[PDB]
């Protein structure tokens, strides 16, 4: 359905509302549900993807008794819902939950899908999941609110000399989508060398380069997946290698950091959604260089998914299990990752306060490890070794002898990046 009516708050109603991308999702449609959501007395939490998009939500919602959190509407991050299932805070049980952007592959998002699913399923709430691209659908050309021209070439995923010529000549405004920030860095040296302006986007430097989108005059935007989501440009042009770096459990054993390897559908859409958003400015591009995979069962997301909502109370002996359109995604046992009270404390803690990755946190967990017991990152098999600048990276530990990196469990998450490298030798060290 692409239209809200007040039916939809009902118990036991789960509505997935296709609002493609430009549509007012935010500005026109939520404001609508939440003022009857009030009127009627409904106990509501509304989740937004990231604390960037959930701003903008409190300016949507101004003068409306919205409490935001990190009153009758409660409104916070997908992640931040998920962990307070987990901790021992005791969250409302919401009449209704409005999840924005439903279609978010964050474990946290795909958790709190799964349970916000059963609950309608036990008849304890209503539901509303708005997205341009529904879980189980696979449209990578949704509606938009102006024509968008598709062309698929061969896009460059390095520094170029001659060809993609076609890169250079363009006049307007161009956002890029790039796999990684080492990645996006070599395309912008290219661009920069090329006498272009860019500037480029990534989760940590997001809020303080985004602003300069609004006044500078720039020619690309060089980002990694963190612009699909709360980031409106003025651009006419989308380049798209559609492709991404997803984490991938190998033999149940440790996690790479696999491809670059086709992007979903809806990851398709959301970075094509970018552009056609302006009525008075038709004849915007979408260049995209392959085509997208529904296949995307080994991405690590699914089962860290499973282990978060194994861990989260329902009802006496009760699982919840994935949204159905999601549920195949995963080949697990119901309850297998469920931990007992004090592993439990210790897996929410080693991803809340250790900032670990969900599947490495369950690891250690699992195998009776305290918080801050450290050893078992420097006691694993050489394999498992951690580079920094392609040597043993070393560190210094709470009784000062300097170990080398070798995590039990190998999370390729944890030393991808530089800044991600320097949190895990800091947790490595009892810094954390
Ligand atoms: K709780
Ligand atoms: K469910």
């Amino acid at each position: 359905v692409e239209c809200f009516e007040p039916s939809m708050l009902k118990k036991k109603q789960l509505t997935v509302l296709d609002l493609h991308p430009g549509a007012g999702k935010t500005r026109r449609v939520l404001p609508e549900i939440v003022r009857e959501a009030i009127k009627t007395r409904l106990r509501t939490v509304i989740l937004a993807p990231t604390r960037v998009v959930a701003a903008e939500m409190e300016e949507a919602l101004r003068g409306l008794p919205v409490r935001y959190m990190t009153e009758i509407v409660d409104l916070m991050c997908h992640a931040t819902f998920t962990s307070r299932l987990l901790q021992p805070i005791r969250v409302p049980n919401y009449n209704l939950y409005i999840m924005d952007e439903a279609h978010f592959t964050d474990p946290s998002s795909i958790a709190a899908r799964g349970y916000i699913s059963t609950r309608v399923e036990m008849g304890e709430a209503a539901a509303i999941f708005m997205t341009a691209t529904p879980p189980g659908t696979r449209d990578a050309f949704p509606d938009s609110n102006s024509p968008i021209m598709d062309t698929e070439v061969e896009v460059p995923e390095r520094a170029w000399s001659s060809g993609f010529d076609w890169v250079t000549d363009h006049s307007g405004k161009t956002v890029w989508f790039v796999p990684s920030v080492r990645n996006g860095n070599e395309i912008a040296a290219c661009l920069t060398k090329a006498g272009k302006r860019v500037i480029q986007l990534s989760r940590k430097t997001f809020e303080t380069e985004f602003q300069k989108t609004k006044h500078q005059e720039w020619d690309f935007v060089v980002t990694t997946d963190i612009s699909e989501m709360g980031a409106n440009f003025k651009a006419d042009r989308v380049i798209d290698s559609r492709r991404c770096l997803k984490p991938v459990i190998l033999d149940g054993e440790r996690v790479i950091l696999a491809g670059p390897m086709p992007v979903t559908h809806a990851s398709a859409a959301q970075r094509r959604g970018r552009i056609g958003r302006n009525p008075n400015k038709p004849g915007d591009e979408y260049l995209y260089g392959g085509g997208c995979a529904e296949t995307d069962e080994d991405h690590a997301h699914w089962l860290e998914a499973r282990m978060l909502l194994d861990n989260i109370y329902l009802q006496d002996g009760l699982i919840a299990s994935l949204y159905r359109p999601e549920a195949d995604k995963v080949a697990a046992i119901e309850g297998e990752f469920k931990l007992r009270t004090e592993q439990r404390k210790t897996f929410v803690e080693l991803m809340k306060r250790g900032d670990l990755p969900v599947w490495l946190a369950y690891q250690v967990a699992s195998a009776g490890i305290t918080y801050t017991d450290r050893r078992w990152c420097f006691d694993g098999t050489t394999n498992n070794t951690i580079m920094e600048d392609s040597v043993p990276a070393e560190v210094w530990t709470r009784h000062g002898e300097k170990r080398v990196l070798k995590p039990r469990w190998m999370d390729a998450r944890v030393c991808s990046d530089h800044a991600a490298l320097k949190s895990f030798k800091e947790f490595a060290a009892g810094k954390r």
